[PDB]
């Protein structure tokens, strides 16, 4: 009844375990404590994203146990001008989404922080890819892939904007921390959203004008995504961007498809069918596309969407709706189809996607200057 989605992950991100002991630099029971919670919060937070039971209610609870004793390392307790004297004591040891099996390390409690919080990120870009697809998925569970989606895509803004300018030491090239992944991850997975937010749409019975600019603003999202990673080196970028120009070709399927809608409800007939022939085109392009992307080595599951339920609905949809404007042609108009594919300008007036605004929680109340003074 809801539909399915199809969405290409690239792998979680995997760390060097953490002992958070400092030997003889800490001394006395509340640092040690101290330690021993930073251990053991890292550890039931990295268990999770794994854990198939785990729901947004455990990740947030989990994340923001870690993430405020965390801060210790990074924030001063007194002022906003200062930071942690801690924030160079650890070093931490990261994989990469497209870098398969070699880490990288930096020994700045920021990076980690940005490290971690990029993994809670495509926790919920997983999270929401699983539920999606499901064949028996309910209102509530698309509601909750539509959020889950949303909440990831603020936290890599969030990250990009306000942590990752703090690193003196910059992520090397192809990896999450570099300027050209996250702002692709950022919008990815708007695009991911709105096409739930195409199908309540058309659920809801909005108006063709309206599922049309929908669809022509996701297949942009998914251009601008490609585009931000067609620099990198195309070994491990290709996959990824195959998805991308797949869905990017797909969505303008579907928005000629529902401009050709438009069309036909305004009378014009003729050009409702040349709108729908650019469809069928763009769909054959995807089709293509799909085959090569199950051709296409690189991060994530080998994979084959164009059998697909969404990708053969689409093409239901197109074949149906070009017979339709055809009989009306015949019976009903006697248009002439114009030469030329009408030029896709919509622009959606409702329903664009927003990530929804992230923020760190603020210091554990564990942090106290006693408790900061036994770290020597």
């Amino acid at each position: 009844g809801v539909d399915t989605h199809w969405f290409h992950r690239n792998p979680l991100k995997a760390t060097a375990p953490v002992s958070f002991n400092y030997y003889g630099v800490v001394t006395g029971p509340s640092a040690s404590k101290i330690c021993n919670d930073l251990r053991s919060s890292r550890a039931r937070l990295l268990e999770l994203f794994t854990d198939l039971s785990c729901n947004p209610e455990m990740m947030k609870n989990a994340a923001d146990s870690y993430f405020s004793l965390l801060q210790g390392f990074i924030n001063s307790l007194d002022e906003s001008t200062q930071e942690s004297k801690l924030r160079y004591i650890q070093n931490f040891k990261w994989t990469d989404t497209l870098q398969g099996q070699v880490p990288s390390a930096q020994q700045d409690a920021v990076f980690e922080l940005i490290s971690m919080g990029f993994n809670v990120a495509l926790w919920y870009t997983k999270y929401a890819s699983r539920l999606a697809g499901k064949e028996n998925i309910t209102e509530d569970e698309a509601k909750e892939v539509h959020r889950s989606l949303k909440i990831a895509a603020g936290i890599f803004k969030h990250l990009k904007e306000s942590h990752l300018p703090k690193l003196i030491t910059p992520a090397e090239k192809g990896r999450d921390l570099e300027s050209r992944l996250i702002e692709a991850y950022v919008i990815q997975c708007q695009a991911e959203a709105q096409e739930v937010t195409i199908a309540r749409a058309i659920e809801l019975k909005h108006a063709p004008g309206l599922i049309a600019a929908l669809a022509y603003e996701t297949a942009n999202f998914y251009q601008k995504a490609d585009h931000t990673l067609s620099s990198l080196e195309p070994a491990y970028s290709a996959k990824w961007r195959k998805y991308l120009h797949l869905k990017m070709c797909f969505y303008t399927a579907y928005a000629y498809c529902y401009h050709g809608e438009t069309l036909l409800a305004s009378d014009k007939c003729g050009e409702a069918i040349r709108s729908l022939q650019e469809a069928e085109k763009l769909y054959a392009k995807a089709e293509a596309l799909c085959k090569e992307y199950g051709e296409t080595k690189g991060p994530g599951p080998t994979v084959k969407p164009s059998g697909h339920l969404f990708f053969r609905k689409l093409g239901n949809l197109v074949k149906n709706t070009l017979e339709k404007c055809q009989r009306e042609n015949g019976f009903i108009y006697f248009q002439k189809i114009p030469t030329e594919a009408p030029q896709l300008e919509l622009k959606a007036n409702y329903g664009l996607v927003e990530p929804i605004p992230f923020e760190f929680p603020p210091t554990s109340v564990q942090w106290t200057p006693e408790t900061l003074a036994a770290f020597d």
